[PDB]
């Protein structure tokens, strides 16, 4: 169970502080101090991704938070979570949240 994991959850807290520049997956396993192999079979045993994956959906998630809470373009917001284009950034967000950025910041306000 990934709480006692510590490494991969040092591993995400690491990344959660990287968002708009991250860091290669070599630079966290170095800074949390584990290999590179041991890095990627904490993320496939204990969250069942790789870590370059889950980063992409942290960075994913970050954005959903802006889209939700700022009036930055689309395109300010991919750029912001480390995406180098609104196209890319817009397609990967659709197949992530089956929703585009611009339908996530119009439904922003949903009451439930
Ligand atoms: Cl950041």
């Amino acid at each position: 169970n990934a709480g006692s994991q510590p490494k991969l959850t040092e591993a995400v807290s690491l990344m959660e502080a990287n968002i708009e520049e991250p860091l290669s997956t070599d630079d966290i396993a170095y800074y949390v101090g584990v290999s590179r192999r041991q890095l990627e079979r904490l993320f496939k045993q204990y969250l069942g991704t790789v870590p370059s994956k889950y980063y992409l959906e942290l960075r994913l998630n970050r954005a959903r938070q802006l889209l939700q809470q700022t009036s930055k373009s689309i395109v300010q917001i991919g750029l912001a979570c480390g995406f180098s284009s609104g196209p890319h950034f817009s397609s990967t967000y659709r197949n992530h949240f089956n929703i585009t950025p611009r339908e996530e910041r119009a439904q922003r306000a949903q009451p439930g």
